[PDB]
């Protein structure tokens, strides 16, 4: 192996330890084991364990953003929803790590810089679908796509913050009703 | 006497909580604030957690009363004042409220207290909607409960983006995005 394909065989191993056990299990030794490489060789790439868990967390999200890009001929409403509040069981670890990363960003500026970058990735993706739907002629925009993109994200994050507490009146079904509701007020007035 | 001093202790915990936060709510700094011995704190409080959790609820409870307007202002200005008021004097309440949901992942009592404040916050938003719906100023296309949660989620949400230092989400923009969802939720 030359130099850079190594970096990937390492990075991808970390991306599963994140999905499997979360940040608290993304120790240099766990990535070294999952990859089948010497533990000392891991320090050779992505110094500062903090980096191989923030730099890895991004790749997990980027993978999440791509595992949701679905049939383009589907209604721009169907696309936007799945890109904001998908209920696929396969994404539970992706969300779990995202929820997890949001807290750690308090006591880990390294994460914070990364969590900030995903919010921009999550935002730049919604803006695309908002603009695209607007250009196609299905979305009616009463405000800039950017403003709409931030407000919907805030709805998801905000509701997730309540859904995790255990509110019965805010569960899967209700988390969907609210979201689909707001989409109508923002794009189908 | 019996409770007249229990309140001073609570008033001493509610005070340092806004000044120092949960990290600085030690028994030695709380007993100093009330001006009493430290031992008398455990006498009135079994666990140190029951003091941290209850005091936090008591801070927010009065916080919501402080920001209660005259009831004659427009129901929109009232609902707004209880959602996203941009006031410097709230920062200590907010900072404590942000910390409250963070520690909730590891402190079951702070989790219990935070869950209760969100319901109080929600119960108070329902009130303004129903009163503004009765006065005929609001137009409801959904129950006050659902609208309230969506409005609260919008605040908690942008707030999670605001603190990160996003330039396009500033003090002014936060106000704008909040005024917008009110317009759509209640004025169609
Ligand atoms: C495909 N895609 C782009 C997605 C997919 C899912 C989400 C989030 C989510 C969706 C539905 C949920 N339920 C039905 C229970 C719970 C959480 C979510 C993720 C992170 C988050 N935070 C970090 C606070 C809050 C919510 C976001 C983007
Ligand atoms: C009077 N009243 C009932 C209030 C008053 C203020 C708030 C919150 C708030 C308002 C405006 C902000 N800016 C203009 C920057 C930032 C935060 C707030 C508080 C806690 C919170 N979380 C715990 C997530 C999120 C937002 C909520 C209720």
């Amino acid at each position: 192996l030359n130099r850079e394909e190594r970096r990937e065989t390492i990075m991808q191993a970390a991306m599963r330890v994140a999905l499997d056990q979360g940040f608290t299990g993304m120790t240099v030794r766990n990535i070294a084991t999952a990859a089948g490489v010497a533990a000392g060789q891991v320090h050779h790439h992505f110094t500062s364990s903090g980096e191989l868990k923030s730099q890895a967390f991004i790749r997990v999200i980027r993978e999440m953003m791509d595992l949701q890009r679905l049939s383009r001929t589907a209604g721009w409403r169907e696309q936007l929803f799945s890109a904001l509040g998908s209920e696929d069981g396969r994404l539970e670890p992706y969300i779990r790590l995202w929820r997890q990363a949001q807290l750690l960003a308090d006591s880990d500026p390294e994460i914070k810089s990364a969590y900030l970058l995903t919010m921009n990735l999550w935002h730049d993706e919604a803006v695309r679908i908002i603009r695209a739907g607007h250009a196609a002629g299905e979305f009616t925009l009463r405000d800039s796509a950017e403003n709409i993109a931030w407000r919907l994200i805030s709805l998801v994050c905000g509701l997730d913050g309540i859904y995790v507490l255990g509110m019965p009146e805010v569960d899967d079904a209700a988390f969907t009703r609210h979201l689909q509701h707001v989409i109508q007020l923002e794009l189908f007035s």
